DNA sequence: ATTTTGACGCT
């Protein structure tokens, strides 16, 4: 009752660039705009692997992970942009720099947590408080929310999508009590106004469109963002959670898409997030551990406390290459040459990072995979990173991995290497 | 033969 926490203390947004790599290429090449198109890395093997798909192309069934030749079977007019290749490998610099464009705009509005190259969480609590003080009890016009969906509405006693959107928004705004400045629903609504403004600024200043979710925590914000894509934003209120979760497969909630969510489903014999409310917190901890159990018990009620962390820059700078099937590295000189390629890209990115961000990496992590192992990484070893020098870094990585070679022969490498990975970590201010 | 990333938890 009066002491039951409701997880309504914050306003949190999750902003997600729509088909991001595709938009970067479409901004650069107008011929690709408003067309079925995809971004592909490499071209030799089956036309290349698709890593991003425009919504026009998704309408044909084109997906990420698809080979471009197969996507062309589904969508013969599919247009393709290739990821740059440098030093023998795919190079993602253009997309990292475009990401920085967007993150810097978002940071003008609020503290952001970089969640991935194309998405950030936004802590809007303070900004909402200030905006509420500016408004002076003035009601919020639907005109301030031209691309917002209110999940769960309309309901109760038009056949077009925008008409439904407006009907639900009208019902929401008509019910709102704008005089109570501590109303969580009002606070979410002002948050959505700010996010409309943020998304307008991003589009104006970069050309990039995005979707967003607005709710009271990160997990609900993330889930809300996916409900109406592309180029739209969705408000998920605390009150919407019971109905939303009543048919929501558990795997849709962030962190439950893998083995843990599968174990929740199997051990508990349930399918939907709302079905979790019928277990005690101790029951959930008994099956899934103290932390996961407490998290699940609160999350299925719409409550989560993970903070938006003030971190706009990545914590690691890495580069890796797979060597599948017959291309697996079988000679020492091969391994060394590719370590050098990876190390040279790493040095370039590290020097740029040091100049832009006043920090230096202090640890070099080296990871390899050996042929036959199902795990993504077979072995990981670290060494000191004391100089931004590609030859030193490649030599050191070889030093820490060279004992993995089972071969009795000197120049040969066995078992062959199917993956190399260099990662700079443990940054310190400089 | 998806590939190339990135953050975080466990022990
Ligand atoms: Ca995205
Ligand atoms: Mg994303």
């Amino acid at each position: 009752g009066p002491h039951m926490a409701t997880g309504q203390d914050r306003v949190v947004a999750l902003v997600d660039m729509d088909c991001f790599f595709v938009q970067v290429e479409q901004r650069q090449n107008p011929h690709l705009r408003n067309k079925p198109c995809a971004v592909v890395q490499y071209k030799s093997w089956k036309g290349g692997g698709i890593i991003a798909v425009s919504y026009e192309a998704r309408a044909f069934g084109v997906t990420r992970s698809m080979w471009a030749d197969d996507a062309k079977k589904l969508c013969p007019d599919l247009l393709l942009a290739q990821v740059r290749e440098s030093r023998g490998k795919a190079n993602l610099t253009k997309y990292r720099e475009a990401s920085v464009e967007v993150m810097e705009i978002m940071s003008r509005f609020a503290v952001i947590e970089r969640a991935a190259i194309d998405e950030a969480y936004v802590d809007l609590t303070s900004a909402v408080q200030e905006r509420l003080q500016k408004l002076q009890g003035q009601p919020i016009s639907a005109d301030l929310l031209p691309s917002t969906y209110i999940e769960g509405l309309p309901q109760g006693p038009t056949v077009q999508k925008e008409g439904m959107r407006k009907q639900g928004l009208f019902q929401w705004l008509d019910s709102l009590q704008i005089d109570n400045l501590t109303s969580p629903d009002l606070q979410l609504t002002v948050g959505a106004v700010i996010v409309e403004e943020m998304r307008a600024a991003i589009e104006r200043e970069t050309g990039f469109q995005c979707s967003a979710g607005i709710s009271h925590n990160k997990v609900l914000a993330k889930l809300a963002c996916g409900l109406n894509k592309p180029n739209r934003q969705t408000l998920v209120s605390h009150g919407s959670v019971p109905q939303l979760f009543s048919q929501m497969p558990i795997r849709k909630i962030r962190s439950l898409g893998g083995k843990l969510g599968a174990s929740v489903i199997e051990i508990l014999g349930i399918e939907y997030m709302g079905e979790l409310t019928q277990f005690t917190e101790s029951q959930l901890q008994s099956h899934f551990g103290e932390k996961n159990g407490s998290w699940l018990y609160a999350m299925c009620r719409g409550i989560e406390h993970d903070p938006v962390k003030p971190r706009q820059l990545p914590k690691t700078i890495g580069c890796s290459k797979n060597f599948p099937g017959k291309t697996a590295l079988a000679t020492r000189e091969q391994v060394q040459w590719w370590l050098l390629q990876l190390a040279q890209e790493l040095e370039e990115r590290l020097t740029k990072d040091r100049n832009d961000n006043d920090r230096v990496a202090t640890q070099l992590v080296v990871s390899i995979r050996v042929q036959g192992d199902k795990r993504l990484s077979s072995l990981r070893r670290c060494c000191a990173l004391t100089r931004y020098d590609a030859h030193k870094m490649s030599h050191d990585a070889f030093t820490v991995i060279k004992n993995c070679n089972t071969s009795g022969i000197q120049t040969e490498w066995s078992p062959p290497l199917t993956m190399l990975f260099l990662c700079a970590t443990k940054f310190s201010a400089s």
